């Protein structure tokens, strides 16, 4: 049996953690979320649901990798039942690596574009625009007709054939993909040295470039102001519940393959500390740049700050391009920009994409020894069925997947991992694995929110996910009422993992009925205690224990 391979340096693990965390979403959509709900105060219930129940869960995701030295999927020999929520997490990753690469390849499109003279979304006196161009705009005209090409397709029924540049540039990022995963953590632990480190830096200089621009400060002011009696409104507390959930990378399996690369004596309490704040307070931070160009830009147009900033993938292609176009040396700000947009994006495909790999070599010894081979065909694969959304309607491809690959999947696949660490494998027994591994046990803070909190909160926003769904949509089209079928499809196709690998287990199992749950519920390493019929599980003291 080979030796599982660890981090080279700690500086890699934690760098790769905040990679995948600090990605294009966290660094321009928190900050327009934050300021949508009373900007300050949005950070009132975000910290208190950050405190509770964010903090809690990407700490047991990363204590639970590290102590089973496994991915999300071999993880499940604590509650061998629930295994299927290690695929499920996979599948989700997977699933987001159909869509989320065609972004990087906008970043590149828009990179190989940025190396002019004459910024190609300045005017509209091209052969992509349309005559009602008057400076849609000129930006999100170029978007639309000249990068994506939209007008010529009707919707998600008539794609059309794939765009040979948008191919190109995938072509490029999945190259980039492979090479920077096909050799374990070895190679992406000092990849995400560049790929982490470089979005700070250019986030560093936007911010000192927009600060100074005029109108600016006004728009640092709309962003940090603050209103209280917004959050009386149950809008803002849900919100910010959705946004602690889907912003801290738990529920793609990422952290616990992550973590699995880790010294077993290493300190998961401090690592999930650290990187949870860093995350949080980039995702903050990049606040300052996106409203000190929205201010500015406001005062270009003489409209309200809420005006500027629109919603949608093209939100970073259309707004902030547009006020680069306007600044001295703007086409080295585009490419510096664009830099950024990809180093952003790529080591979160790294980490989502290392999830897949890892869960799946993890659960099977013959990919073990070919990790080069295994990798390749699931770039391919993601790269094969990447090209939908690079076509002429692949917006529309991309929305759907945005919209459901991981939407309530996410959300259920922490609920169900949080009870099967909390409930059925029990706070108390985690509680002495984290002591095993680190030497300090959790407190009964940390207990009691994975027992009691986390699941609660989880619960709620699962239901709140669920009841106020809005199908997607992009501009003025309507999806379809199929292509909503086929997103919650989907969605549910994640999902359904668990209760399939559940049945399968238990029916695999030899034994009757009580001998077929005890050893689908009772956790591996007490198998000689479920020999005797010492199932933990059974007793209701277990479950009531905190
Ligand atoms: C959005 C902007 C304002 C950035 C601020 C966000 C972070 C800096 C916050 C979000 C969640 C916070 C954490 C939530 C929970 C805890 C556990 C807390 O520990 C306890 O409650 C005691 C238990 C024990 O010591 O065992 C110590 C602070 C800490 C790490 C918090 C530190 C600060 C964090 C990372
Ligand atoms: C395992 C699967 C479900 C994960 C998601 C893969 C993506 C890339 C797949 C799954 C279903 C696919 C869609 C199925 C139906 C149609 C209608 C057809 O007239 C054009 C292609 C289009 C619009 C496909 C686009 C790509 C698509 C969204
Ligand atoms: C011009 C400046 C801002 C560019 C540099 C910013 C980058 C390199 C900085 C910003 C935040 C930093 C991280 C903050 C704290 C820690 C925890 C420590 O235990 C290991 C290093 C690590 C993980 C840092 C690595 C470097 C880092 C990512
Ligand atoms: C539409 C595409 C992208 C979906 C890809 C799904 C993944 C999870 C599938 C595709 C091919 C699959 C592998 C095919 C071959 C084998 C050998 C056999 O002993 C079962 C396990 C194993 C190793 C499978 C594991 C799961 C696998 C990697
Ligand atoms: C698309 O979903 C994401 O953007 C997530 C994540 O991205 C992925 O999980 C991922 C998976 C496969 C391919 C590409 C990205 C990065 C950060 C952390 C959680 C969230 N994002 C804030
Ligand atoms: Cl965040
Ligand atoms: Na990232």
């Amino acid at each position: 049996a080979q030796d599982r391979e660890t981090w080279g340096k700690k500086i890699d693990f934690l760098l790769s953690v905040i990679g995948f965390a600090v990605d294009l979403a966290n660094v321009w959509r928190f900050p327009y979320l934050c300021y949508k709900n009373g900007g300050g105060a949005f950070l009132v219930p975000y910290l208190l649901f950050m405190v509770i129940a964010g903090m809690p869960l990407f700490y047991m995701e990363l204590a639970l990798g590290q102590f089973n030295r496994e991915g999300a999927a071999g993880v499940w020999k604590i509650c061998p039942i629930l295994k299927g929520v290690g695929f499920t997490v996979i599948l989700i990753s997977l699933y987001v690596g159909f869509f989320y690469n065609v972004i990087i390849a906008w970043a590149l499109h828009y990179l190989f574009s940025s190396f002019t003279t004459e910024l190609p979304w300045i005017h509209c006196n091209n052969s992509w625009n349309s005559p009602n161009c008057s400076d849609t705009t000129p930006a999100a005209e170029y978007f639309e007709r000249g990068v994506l090409h939209l007008h010529q397709s009707h919707g998600i029924d008539d794609l059309g054939p794939p765009r040979w540049q948008l191919t190109a540039c995938l072509v490029l990022v999945i190259v980039l993909l492979y090479f920077s995963l096909w050799k374990g953590v070895k190679t992406s632990g000092k990849v995400v040295w560049i790929t982490a480190t470089m979005p700070y830096v250019v986030l560093t200089a936007l911010l000192l470039r927009g600060v100074t621009l005029p109108g600016a400060i006004d728009g640092i002011r709309a962003y940090l102001s603050v209103d209280f009696y917004r959050l009386c409104e149950a809008s803002v507390w849900i919100d910010a519940a959705t946004q602690v959930c889907f912003s801290l990378g738990v529920g793609f399996g990422v952290l616990i393959a992550f973590s699995s690369y880790n010294k077993f004596t290493n300190n998961c309490y401090r690592d999930a500390i650290v990187t949870t704040s860093i995350n949080s307070l980039t995702s903050f931070s990049s606040g300052f740049v996106v409203f000190s160009f929205l201010g500015y830009m406001a005062q270009k147009h003489s409209v309200p700050i809420g005006d500027v900033a629109k919603d949608g993938p093209g939100l970073i292609f259309i707004i902030y391009p547009e006020a680069i176009a306007t600044l001295p040396l703007s086409s080295a700000w585009a490419v510096v920009f664009f830099i950024m947009l990809l180093t952003l994006g790529i080591d979160s495909a790294m980490g989502g994409m290392e999830s897949v790999i890892t869960g799946l070599i993890d659960e099977f010894q013959l990919l073990h020894r070919h990790r080069e081979l295994f990798t390749l065909f699931i770039v391919l694969a993601t790269f094969l069925l990447s090209l939908f959304c690079v076509t002429n309607g692949g917006i529309y491809v991309f929305t759907l997947l945005d919209h459901f690959a991981a939407g309530t999947s996410i959300l259920f696949g922490v609920l169900i991992e949080a009870i099967g660490v909390a409930w059925f494998y029990g706070v108390g027994q985690f509680s002495d694995d984290i002591q095993q591994m680190t030497g300090q046990r959790p407190s009964l803070y940390w207990r009691l929110c994975w027992k009691l909190v986390s699941p609660c909160f989880l619960l709620f926003v699962v239901v709140v996910s669920i009841v106020t769904f809005r199908p997607p949509h992009y501009g003025a089209y309507i999806f379809p009422d199929w292509a909503n079928a086929l997103g919650w499809v989907i969605a549910t196709s994640s999902m359904a993992m668990v209760p399939i690998y559940a049945a399968y287990k238990f029916c695999s199992l030899p034994g009757s009925f009580r001998e077929k749950l005890a050893y689908a519920i009772a956790p591996e390493k007490d198998r000689e205690l479920v020999d005797r019929g010492e199932v933990r599980q059974f007793t209701l003291r277990h479950w009531l224990k905190v």
